[PDB]
């Protein structure tokens, strides 16, 4: 997965991603109303009744809605992506604190916290522990990135020496190694960009570009998570700055395009197809969520505050995959 | 600019380009209809009747229609794309010949040829000139790809020792060096796989990657001409093959999404911004053509077969700049 | 600069480095008798009596030998390395601990040390301060590597936190960032091996590769530390494990050609070369101590036993800057 | 294999060479005198008189001097390098020609040639043949450079269309692909530079490169000949001009570090070895020839026109593989 969030030219914060992964379990647009109530743990029945209703991607395949992404009624946005070999929980809680299933952060925070100082706040009361769940079959390692409404973005990760916070960072996030790391790595391609290296001579030879873009020299195109992290933030650093809610969603869907992964194109060491299975944005001053698929082109758009937000169901939104072309003629 | 074509397991051939440029002058989808009559210079009033009707992306700023790509009714396809640097044009035609601006050559091509073997035959009579077009004040340096009914692709190449032809090619085209040259390239970058390397150890420590995608080290991310035909050839090659049209056009927009150049991550060195303008797919079976937008990511088709082919007048179809966002609720 | 250790298969460990800048102050191999006395501060008049003669290339311009690398009488081998924009030091020393320049700490560490333990134990006692030196003008940015004579190696690196020391490491150290995000990176390159990758098609065209040496495709060869890094710790993997101590000096100095610079190559923001002026190696059990120079591939040797270790003086040998060519006919 | 000619500050040209080989066969300096005698082909007995003495590394084992690189008592220097894939010979010479071995193709050129146009003219005579010999049991793939004493350098390929010259070129050579291919690809990596790029923000955070050369950013560091050229070609554009015969083989050598390769860190698909075996560099104007060894640093010289130029006898200088170390106690 890979991940970001931009500001507009009219003062809107925007987050994206892109959900790469080997299999689509069922999922959907999840609206989640106040006071439905959240688990903590799968094995376990204690729920926290929510303040906020929130909307994302998520499932219902286990007892509380899953929320991969999404945005709540009070502007702050977040997700959920991989974060393998550095993913670290406990098999019991700290002292003052309750256990909580890393599959439950992003719909816990989202029900609960208004601004990223909230966040940081609240993951204090508890540790993430070593539970299972019946989608997977494991606890999946992960890390967490969240903006809130001002445009700050902070990013969480379960590390080994325990939770490793990271404030006002530049918005991206992809998966592992730590923020930090790729946050040093930028250094390295500061000179990738958008502008065309001079011509040379060698001897009586002149030299010159094949065509456009050689001011990019040096960025890597695989999919490894440092090749995506460099990418989504070289992109997100050159590209226009959108001008209004809209032009958010559409240069958020083209950074991210840089990162969409066609199946076939990577294989696990299982030889499991790893592609985008699909891309949302959302914003936090409509608390609209918007997503396409990889079988759909056409993004769909889900309003937060059209709904009653003190529904007592979840109310959901079902993809569809059918290519949404329109017919110009019969 | 960067192309490809591929074909689906139901045996149908399709071929997708994007469009990538600093200007967007007037353009739509346009049908030609047959008998029409195309110049073959802009400044002498000589037409060759065209015997197919053919459908495409285009101009009619000038005195016939100018298509940047399309498909014919014979289930021929093809397009122009730039050539910087290496193009070569005559002042005048060679003997046995007649001039023809190089603009209108797909026009040509798609109004009067079937194969692959009939379009090299008919470039024999013809010499391509330095005559400039309104549109642009000058020639653009171009090369032109063909993909007819069977699958068969060719490459002709305006090189300054005369027209370069390269027959039964890969199915990839982008801009500068000729095509030889990027087939060679592939021959760097056969390691360039889906497979994850295997785990290693340095002294005492154990070394596995971060997450996916490290089978892919190596390919380069940046815009230039050859890192996109990399890009687009390494990507056809191991993308999912297409079962039906439809997965046909998704697939092809899917290997092209790794070539979207976001409007400010690539200028020119006249400081304009150069970024993908449109991007198109086109079925030789169907005769349906299908394109989405800079600004526009859901997909629109146009039936060739569907309108009047001994019509008398162009019949077009408008871009539509607006995201169009399916609104799933209020 | 660069460097790494290496152990031979008759139980030698050996140690070598590259001496990257823009000057040549004043250099010399130097050997340090034992009580001696080295300074801690320039400013201070405190003098440390050393228990152990060494030998290694440095300075004699300022109090006391400023050791740039080398190796004593107890097989303890050292340096000293660039760190930009990393390496932060105090105005004032510790509770309970001496100041130190950081220019003096391989001189200290040499003198009175045998185990990397001993290392660790001995820079407790200090703390290194911002005094500058008449050599350069200012304290230079520095970071340490020790490898002992069971060839445990580790490395020592003045961070804005505090010291931060990395134990057993693999034995691989060049600049700047931190060991930690180096030796993170290097997953990112285990694709990098000496084998090739197996022929592919594209459709009817086979694909192979040019010649040799594919298998390290991703591997990148401009000089900036974390390249230089990636190249001497990858070569150090696969380059064949030395015999004995000859072969060690000769894998050494093959590993470290890698990353040996030539003039004009690469140039500081003022314009001025930063080359490799000489490479040095030094093994633990002979206690001898090799180089070459920029402008003299004949590799020189100078062995610490041989001299009086009780000298009361300092012996020094002179850089000879000619090129040694043996004349095999007149 | 890697090769170059540079031109001095006093006005001479010298040309290197690395061997990079799987097997050491029994090589050495040969001085081959006037009238010698130089066999076109092992199955034919025609010996060609040679007019001119000539120096370089070869083979003595079959019937006349094989050399591998040389130069001549004309000042006329060139080499016999790998060319895999794209090397291609006839079974029986073109009417007009006469045959040639070719291992033979250096030992008759130097023997007989002055100027590039002579051996331009010299190897319109031939036809290269398929014709294998006894020190590797096939005809090995081979291209070929020659560099006067005017310092005009010129590449001779023997591909399938028929040997192809470029004359004039930038004077540098490694293996396949034909050197057109690699001129072309030289234009990829214009911007790598000795200069480093300029700081930049993203967000609040100021990022700036870890140390020195990042300028170089893009260029690759792995072994392929395509890398090895863009090194060689790089690094011979940027490396400071040699003053004098002696700084030009230090130059070259230096230049040829960056493609020297160590032993194990590239292995073909029969799991052999390939590293350098040998660098030698040679003069026009002095007829010297020097020679370094993967297991001897310090560099020998011949100087050819020191011999009896109309001895009977070849004239050789054995191996030393002992690495020449300059003990400094005394
Ligand atoms: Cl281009
Ligand atoms: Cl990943
Ligand atoms: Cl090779
Ligand atoms: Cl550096």
């Amino acid at each position: 997965c890979s991940s970001l969030s931009i500001r507009t030219t009219d003062d809107k914060s925007l987050f994206a991603r892109t959900m790469d992964f080997t299999m689509e379990p069922d999922s959907k647009v999840i609206i989640v109303p106040r006071n439905y109530g959240i688990r903590l743990l799968e094995k376990e029945n204690v729920v926290i009744n929510n303040s906020y209703a929130f909307v994302g991607m998520g499932s219902t395949d286990i007892t509380s809605p899953v929320l991969y992404d999404g945005v709540n009624e009070k502007g702050l946005m977040g997700a959920m992506l991989y974060y393998a070999t550095f993913a670290t929980y406990a098999d019991e809680p700290k002292k003052g604190t309750r256990g909580i299933n890393p599959v439950y952060v992003i719909s816990q925070v989202l029900g609960n916290c208004v601004t990223v100082d909230d966040v940081i706040e609240k993951l204090t009361s508890y540790t993430l522990l070593n539970e299972a769940n019946i989608i997977l079959g494991f606890a999946p390692p992960l890390h967490y990135t969240f903006t809130d409404a001002s445009g700050e973005s902070i990013v969480i990760e379960p590390d080994k020496t325990g939770i490793t916070i990271h404030r006002k960072t530049i918005g991206v996030m992809t998966a592992s190694p730590g923020y930090e790391w790729h946050q040093t790595n930028l250094r390295a391609y500061i000179g990738v960009t958008p502008n065309p290296p001079q011509d040379i001579m060698m001897g009586d030879l002149d030299l010159t570009p094949f065509g456009q873009g050689a001011g990019g020299l040096g960025l890597p195109g695989d999919f490894t998570p440092s090749a995506r992290f460099l990418r989504v933030a070289y992109w997100k650093k050159y590209t226009e700055k959108a001008k209004n809610e809209t032009e958010g969603v559409t240069n958020l869907f083209h950074i991210l395009s840089s990162v969409n992964i066609p199946k076939g194109v990577v294989l696990t060491n299982e030889g499991k197809t790893d592609y985008t299975i699909y891309t949302s944005a959302m914003c936090a001053q409509s608390k609209n969520y918007y997503f396409k698929l990889y079988d759909n082109s056409r993004i769909s758009a889900v309003s937060l505050m059209a709904e009653n937000l003190n529904s007592q169901d979840l109310i959901t939104f079902e993809w569809d995959r059918k290519q949404d072309i329109k017919q110009l003629n019969q």
